[PDB]
């Protein structure tokens, strides 16, 4: 059936239809919800019917549906997984795959811009070295001087398990993580292990806070080979604020290019195993959950000290207003050194623009309500107010294990 | 289907499992192909029949005297066939004092939306089966809310009216919450007072309430009994505890001329236990600062004084990302705290809230195998991520007894 979706606050109410052609599960079922589990829940036979399902979709896009060369484009795809046990995107196909990956993520309030992604083709790679050069070239082009662009660059996809391409960072661009004698941590505490990693692999780390971590690159299957990026490709923003002069002294920074480097993209049947991808920050990503996670950075006390609050009780909200004041801060840097970044009032409104966008022309958006909600003042938020429906259309990009529990060196 | 579920916590790693969701009664509105935990209600005046309601009932007998260690025993039999009995003979049945007070907890306890459950062991029942008038419902009302009160010690308690019957003799508060404040609309468009009670307003004056037409008026109770027309009774005022609204800090904040309510008591959900439907419950706690700070007084369709306040601050309001918002939020939510805990009335702020919440339910999990939660409802409007709740994985299911939404009463009330 139809399904409606209302805001309570502008009482607008959309008509969702998309949700019926979606097919992937999504962990839920009629008598428990898991929309608060961060992960819940081939073989030529199985791959002739996903590669026909994304084909009839591709040509649906461009309006030649059952068409002479939709009919071929069909003959060719399955002669292929039977001489083959695989096939080949076409150039085409392979853009229009990528762009609809990120239309389809529900957790990504920055959907509005997804028609304006970069597509680096790299199928053609077979070395860590050769995987370094399109990764820098990346780099480059999404960073831009500041006015940064999105991009994604999409390697081999995987072929019998063992010859996999995988970026083994987490995001291209990172923070060291060390940890202490004291028992204690210096840098970033989410990347201690894949920071050791990679010293015993031979880096020399300056064991200073904000260190960027090496490239770790696997091509074809093989041991992953360190690299350093060139330090003129990485751009950094040193956090000041605009009223609190003694700010500077926290000598905070952070990086302009936020590159998720993780994931496994899934077209037609296909698994790319490495497709980093980039766009830009929402303040709160770094201003909240990068520096104020009792995991992360963990800066809150120190910065409400130095702005002298009172911090005994919890019912003063001293925690509250640091908060604000660290994002105010991020926001006022990155807007002064022309770095691209966008605040979650912006953001969010944007994201609800794309909405009625996409139930007028789509019939449907999917959309993960819990990643949707910035992590700091939600209710004044459009997007708080906001009924959405969640549900797993393909292509997608999907989680994958880590690749140091796989590997065999 | 799987026997145990496992829940993580991404702050500490802490892994919790649940077995209790196998004892999930009702759907969820998901499916396997579709989550809609965001959707506020995921979806005829006729009752319960014979057949349906044996089990219903027999479900929770046994749960009962599985509770107080006497399952399988003379005692639990003889209720059973007792019950059987009366469902047989009168289509229906009466739960024995101390099932209602079981009842009532567990249904608290059921709750997935309240982040207060850690308290749903202490909550006061008064059995009001015996009314019979809307004057009854009235008197019954107005000792629960001087109880509960307390002087502003407030203290968590439930009123319990007669169960329904065919349906037609149904007992309702038509009020929402026992204490709100009126809304008006204006020819001009604008609205006075608090718009979300603007049509529960209309139908008071049309009942025949005379209005103060101020910002700040407690709206009279409606009260409808065993079916008939409902009735309007004034809460006599000194029953009413509430608080001005000043800020530590800032001196100007009292000139915003803001107040609220003590005591939160919601009377428009049904309550259902052993597959009986009391339509006419309320129940009450006490606040946490972010539902009067945040919701009520910040919302846009609500008192909506986020400008007025920035305004006061001297904030730069031309852009966005000056976050003037965010500066004032948290400004307001002091000042409501503030005024609490100076008027010595009870409130709970989130982060003491959310913390006492992950220790309920680690404690639930490891005492009962589980503890249906609703994340995108636990964690508070504000602040998310720096509150423990929002690392929290949660599995959400419906367990019975359990409070439920029910369609107001003058959409369905068949005037005499
Ligand atoms: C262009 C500006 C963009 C903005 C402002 C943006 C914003 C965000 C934010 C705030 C999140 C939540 C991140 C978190 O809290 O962990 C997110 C997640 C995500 N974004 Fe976007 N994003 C952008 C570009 C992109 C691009 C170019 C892609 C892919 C081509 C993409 C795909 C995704 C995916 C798959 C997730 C979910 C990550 C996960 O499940 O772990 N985004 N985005
Ligand atoms: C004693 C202190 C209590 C606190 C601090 C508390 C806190 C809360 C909060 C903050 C909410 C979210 C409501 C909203 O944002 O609109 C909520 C929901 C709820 N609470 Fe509690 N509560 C308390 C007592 C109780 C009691 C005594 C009961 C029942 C016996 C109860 C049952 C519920 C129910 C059924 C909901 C869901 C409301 C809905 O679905 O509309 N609570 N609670
Ligand atoms: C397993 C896991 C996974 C993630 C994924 C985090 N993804 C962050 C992200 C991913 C992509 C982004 C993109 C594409 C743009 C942007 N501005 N921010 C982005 C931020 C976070 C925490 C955990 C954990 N634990
Ligand atoms: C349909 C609807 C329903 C509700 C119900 C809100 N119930 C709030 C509530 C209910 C019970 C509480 C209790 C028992 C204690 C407390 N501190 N706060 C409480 C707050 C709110 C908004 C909408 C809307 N729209
Ligand atoms: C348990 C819960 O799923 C987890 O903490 C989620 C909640 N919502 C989130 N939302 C965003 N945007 N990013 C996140 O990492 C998370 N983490
Ligand atoms: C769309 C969404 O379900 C709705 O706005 C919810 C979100 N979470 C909430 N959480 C609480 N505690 N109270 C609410 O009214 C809401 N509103
Ligand atoms: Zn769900």
């Amino acid at each position: 059936r139809f399904l409606k979706v209302k805001n309570w606050e502008t009482e607008v109410v959309l008509t969702d239809t998309l949700h019926l052609k979606s097919t992937l599960e999504t962990g839920c079922t009629e008598y428990i919800c898991m929309g608060s589990i961060m992960h819940p829940s081939a073989t030529k036979d199985q791959l002739f019917p996903l590669a026909k399902e994304f084909i009839d979709q591709y040509y649906s896009s461009i309006k030649r549906f059952g068409s002479k060369a939709h009919m071929e484009r069909l003959e060719e795809v399955n002669k292929e997984i039977d001489t083959t046990s695989t096939y080949q995107l076409k150039d085409t196909e392979l853009i229009y795959g990528a762009k609809h990956a990120w239309r389809n993520a529900s957790r990504c309030v920055g959907r509005i811009q997804w028609s304006k992604l970069q597509v680096f083709d790299a199928r053609d790679c077979t070395t860590a070295h050769g995987m370094f050069n399109y990764i820098c070239n990346h780099v480059k082009y999404a960073t831009n001087k500041g006015n940064l662009r999105s991009a994604i660059t999409i390697f081999p996809q995987r072929t019998d398990g063992k010859h996999d391409f995988r970026v083994w960072n987490s995001q291209l661009i990172r923070y060291a993580g060390y940890k202490q004698p004291d028992g204690s941590t210096l840098g970033d505490p989410a990347n201690v292990q894949f920071t050791e990693i990679c010293i015993q692999q031979g880096w020399k780390p300056p064991r200073g806070r904000f260190d960027v971590l090496p490239l770790l690159l696997q091509a074809n299957g093989n041991d992953p080979e360190l690299f350093q990026i060139p330090p003129e490709l990485v751009l950094e923003v040193p956090i000041r604020h605009p009223k609190f002069e003694w700010f500077k002294d926290l000598g905070l920074k952070w990086y302009g290019l936020p590159a998720v480097s993780n994931m496994l993209l899934e077209i037609g049947g296909l698994e790319f195993s490495a497709c980093p991808f980039s766009g830009w920050y929402m303040g709160t990503e770094i201003g909240v959950r990068d520096y104020c996670d009792n995991s992360r950075y963990n800066i809150l006390e120190e910065v409400a000290k130095k702005m002298n609050l009172d911090m005994r009780k919890t019912s003063s909200l001293w925690k509250d207003q640091a908060l604000v004041e660290i994002n105010i801060a991020v926001l006022y840097s990155f807007q002064s050194d022309k770095v691209t970044i966008v605040d979650h009032h912006s953001a969010t409104e944007s994201f609800i623009k794309h909405m009625e966008n996409e139930y007028r022309c789509r019939g449907g958006c999917p959309a993960d309500w819990v990643w949707i909600v910035p992590p700091m003042s939600g209710s004044i938020t459009p997007v708080f107010h906001q009924e959405m429906l969640n549900y797993r259309l393909t292509p997608s990009f999907e989680y994958q294990p880590d690749p140091w529990n796989t590997h065999v060196w």
